This record gives structure tokens, sequence and C-alpha cells, in this order.
């Protein structure tokens, strides 16, 4: 019955002997995290928000009372499950209560409305919707048209639907017995990109709990931590990394809040003694501007300027960490002794040691030492290929298996930098139309979104009116589309006419570089 295993690129065997054989992956599914942090630290408190606290005791029976709820429902092992929800300690509730049905919780933001939910439901095979009344219209209008979803479940007012707290709470059951691969995909998390149809990440039990584990290691997290999650749960930044799973791998408390404005958040670290929070570095300025416990503040989400970080550490927490990570695999932290000059001027070095890290060329080259290129990565905890998107990874995935992170990044070769990455950027990747400075990266990523489109390059032709004419070279699925059948569907996106394509190009496949990404100068030398 599962499609799982269908949409999932697995870990080559080879490298995941070597992951097991060096202590990353450790055979443990991703549910075991409370099982375990519930059997060592009991009776210290394992989640808080503002009405609620739970004990790692408390709150491991609940996961196994929501758990039988679920099965209750006929939700079975490998069934994906759409979650959206508030930051509540209801969150752990969800998450582990799925985990230990093995269903397979597709983490959704609360900035995704239906258009998203909708392709999501479509991508992951969907058979059900948790959300909180703080969405009804939404879950209405979504199994309309994904009839798939069977089980609406809201936490709060549930009108026609089932109501979240008497499924989970006080429905008997004998917890479902369920043996999911570890190196199978545990969760989906959604993909921070453009526009574009966002993906959906597969992270398997082994590379999630040790993507947790290693980061609470690496930020020296320990029972007498308090951590505040003030991002969005269901983001991979403060979900694991270290987030509430890491938190939960050394028995530390977890703190939700719905309010990361200054005021509340500055008055929920007093009250509950907050040593650790993640935040965007807008949010941090704003914090520091508006002004102990607190010994660790995570910046990550997009670059922290270094006057910015001045500014944090100044008025904030020395105990500043930068973080650049991605929801796909690769983080980057400062290590917590580190100097000043490393805090503020660098965005960190990888994770693990077995993280591998090509800075490239616009040929598809390993740049200079200091150079600054595209990020490509591969190692313990980086996808091998999004969730039944087969078209988007032979786009976005180099041959050997590298993940190309479209980042501009340099790491510096020499000074007391050295070791360490900066972030400068996007790759780029730009047609001169006319007045027009069209992106042809997001024209080909809009045109993706047509069915009969497979692959498409968006390539700059001089032309003696326009500068560059823009060129739709497409590898088309079925029968071929017309340029005027495109450029309908392009408006109905949003494109204006003088970002869509001035002539439509069709091939068998597209060339590529030596890395995977579009061969475009090769595509003008023919044409």
């Amino acid at each position: 019955q599962s499609s799982l295993l269908a949409g999932f690129t697995p870990f080559p065997a080879e490298r995941a002997q070597a992951y097991r054989a060096a202590g990353y992956w450790r055979d443990q599914l991703l549910d075991s995290v409370l099982r375990t942090a519930a059997r060592t630290w009991p009776d210290h408190i394992a989640v808080i928000d503002a009405d609620h606290r739970h004990t790692y005791a408390e709150l491991d029976r609940l996961a196994d009372r929501a758990a039988a709820g679920i099965a209750g429902l006929g939700i079975r092992p490998g069934d994906r499950v759409l979650v959206q929800l508030p930051n509540t300690a209801e969150f752990a509730v969800a998450l582990f209560g799925l985990l230990r049905a093995g269903a397979v919780p597709v983490m959704c933001l609360p900035g995704h409305r239906l258009a998203e939910l909708t392709h999501f439901a479509e991508v992951s095979s969907a058979v059900a919707l948790v959300v909180a009344d703080t969405h009804r219209d939404l879950a209405r209008e979504l199994v309309r048209s994904h009839p798939d979803v069977r089980h609406v479940l809201v936490d709060g007012d549930a009108a026609e639907f089932l109501s979240w707290a008497e499924v989970t709470r006080a429905a008997p059951g004998p917890v479902p017995e369920i043996a999911p691969d570890p190196a199978a995909p545990a969760l989906l998390l959604v993909s921070g990109g453009t526009t574009g149809a966002p993906k959906l990440i597969p992270r398997t039990h082994q590379d999630y709990v040790y993507n947790a584990t290693a980061s609470a290691e690496l930020c020296r997290l320990t029972a007498d931590d308090v951590y505040l999650v003030a991002l969005p749960a269901a983001h991979n930044f403060p979900l694991a990394c270290p987030g509430l799973l890491g938190a939960m791998t050394v028995g530390a408390t977890t703190v939700f809040t719905t309010d990361p404005s200054p005021e509340a958040a500055f008055a929920a670290i007093d009250e509950h003694g907050v040593t650790a929070t993640a935040l965007v570095p807008a949010l941090a300025k704003l914090w520091a501007q508006a002004c102990k416990t607190l010994r660790l503040l995570q910046v990550g989400g997009a670059k922290l300027a270094a006057p910015d970080a001045a500014l944090v550490r100044g008025a904030l927490t020395p105990g500043l960490q930068q973080v650049f990570g991605m929801a796909e695999g690769l983080l980057n932290y400062t290590r917590i002794g580190d100097p000043p000059e490393v805090l503020e001027n660098t965005q960190g070095r990888p994770l693990s040691p077995d993280d591998e890290i090509r800075i490239v060329d616009e040929v598809g080259n390993e740049v200079p030492p200091g150079a600054e290129g595209e990020l490509l990565v591969r190692g313990p905890y980086t996808l091998n290929g999004y969730f039944n998107a087969e078209a988007a990874n032979e786009r976005s995935f180099s041959p050997d298996g590298f993940y190309r992170s479209g980042d501009r990044v340099r790491r510096f070769a020499d000074g007391p930098l050295a070791g360490y990455l900066e972030v400068t950027g996007r790759i780029k990747d730009v047609i001169v139309r006319g007045g027009e400075n069209v992106s042809a990266l997001d024209l080909e990523e809009h045109l993706l979104t047509h069915p009969s489109v497979w692959a498409a390059a968006a390539v700059a032709l001089p032309d003696e009116f326009l500068g560059e004419k823009i060129c739709a070279v497409v590898v088309f699925n079925g029968p071929p589309v017309s340029l005027a059948e495109l450029h309908a569907h392009l408006e109905q996106r949003g494109v204006a006419a003088h970002s869509r394509p001035d002539a439509l190009v069709p091939m068998p496949s597209l060339p590529t570089t030596a890395v995977g990404k579009i061969d475009k100068k090769a595509i003008v030398r023919q044409l």
C-alpha cells in the first residue's frame, strides 16, 4: 500500500553502511527520541506553552494515546498526513502521535495556503490533514479536489470534521505495532523555494535523528537548557537544528510561543529561564534594539550582516551562533567557543565530518580556494532526491548525487576565518530583454508547472530589437504545446508579457555541464 518507496530516492548502500560505521546512523526510529528521553528523564519538563506543560513521561503517554486514536481512523504505516499547527505543546503530541502510528507527517508552515497544501496533498498522496482553528474552509476545498484526503482532524471547533481532542485523547487503543525501515522516510519537510512549486523533502529516521543529536551535541545542550521555539515549529530550523528534537535528545525543556515579538519573548525568557532560542536576522535585530539566562542565540534563515551581528552580541548575548542551513540537509554552524570575528563574519562550517561540500563555477569546476561559486552538497543527512518529483530531481542534482543549493558562497582559505563559509548571495541567470531584466530561473520554474513541460531552459539570444530575446528550449512530456498555449499558462500564473519567451524550441533532452546544470552556452551555439 506504500508508494512511500515509490517517491523516495534512497541513500546508496555503501554510503549508508559508512554512516552506520561512523556512528551517525544509529538504527533507531524517530519516535524513539521521545521514548528514550521518557525512560531517562521521566519527570523533567519536556514541553511548555502558555497554558500547558508536560513532563517527558506525560508526553510519552499522550503520543501513545494519540497514535492509537490515529490508527483507529484507519491511517496505516507509510500513509502521509499533512500537518499545519501553531506553536503549541500539542505540536509535539501530534508529531510523535503521528510517528507512532507509522504515519509520515508533512511539515507545513503557517504561511502555506490552499494552493500549497493542494500541491502537497497531490505530491504526498496524503490521506489526512491536521489543523487548528487559529482553516476549515481550507480543509473543505482541499478534500473536494483531493478525495484521498479522507480525514480532517481539527484542534478546536471541528464543525463537520473530526475533533483532534476527541480522536487523540480518551480514545482507547493498543498503540499500533509498526516497523518502518529506519533508512526510509520518517517525515517530509517543505522546501523554502521559489514560484515555482514548493517541493517535499524526505528525511529518513536515520538522518533526522542524527541531524538533531549531532546538532544538540555541537550546541552543547544539556538537560538544564530551556529552548524557546520562536520560529514556526514545523520548519527544519527550530524542529531539529537542534530545535525541539535535539533538545529532546538531552532531556532539556522546550518552550513554544505564539508571539516572538520582543515584549512577549523577553517575558517568556524570564519566566521559563530560557537559555537558548533560534531567530532570523530581521527578528534578532528587532530584539536587540528593544533592549541573564540566555547563552545561545542562533541566527539563520538569511544572512546576518556583520554590523547586525555586532549589535546582536553587544545588546543581547555574546553567545551568538550563525547557522547556514537548508531543509534539504547541509547544516553550517559556528562552534560554541568560536572567536568573535568568526561569530560575526562567517556563516559557520559543516556539522558532520563527512559532509562533502563543493564550491563550483558556472562551467562546473572546483573554484580556487577562497573564490565564490555555487555550493553543492552531499552527506549523512542530505537528501538524494525530492519526494515524488522525478523532473525536479533530474534538474536539481549532480550526476554524482550532490544537491545543487543555488547559494553563492566562498570558503575562506587563509586568515582567522579560515575553514569557514561566507554566503554572498544566490546564483542568478538574467536575460536582458528590452528594458526588463528577466530571470531565466524563475521563468523556467513557471514553465515547469505545465504538465507537458518535463524540462525547460530559458536562453538568451542576441536580438536586434530587444538586445536579447528569450528562447524557451523545452523537453516535452506528451505531445508538444504551442508557444501561445505556454504564453496562456504563463499569464494565468501572473507573468507579464515582458518576461514571456519569444520563441519555443523542443529538444529530446537538454545538454548539461559536469554538475548537471543545463549547459546554456551550448544550447546557444545551436538553435
